[PDB]
């Protein structure tokens, strides 16, 4: 009878990392890659950086 199989696990699936059980069935967790790349490239550190410094050495000490 048909049952049990016979040798079929031919390996090749190089990748099993944590890096697409979230963004699986959603855009088939390559187009996320890269609207990140395009996302951090202006946050993460990027004109919101030299921002905090010009806001932080104002003038304040105002009178009173």
């Amino acid at each position: 009878m048909e049952e049990g199989g016979d040798f079929d696990n031919y390996y090749g699936a190089d990748n099993q990392s944590e890096c697409e059980y979230t963004d699986w069935k959603s855009s088939g967790a390559l187009i996320p890659a890269i609207y990140m790349l395009v996302f951090l490239l202006g946050t993460t550190g990027n004109g919101l950086v030299l921002w905090t410094v010009f806001r932080k050495k104002g003038h304040h000490h105002h009178h009173h």
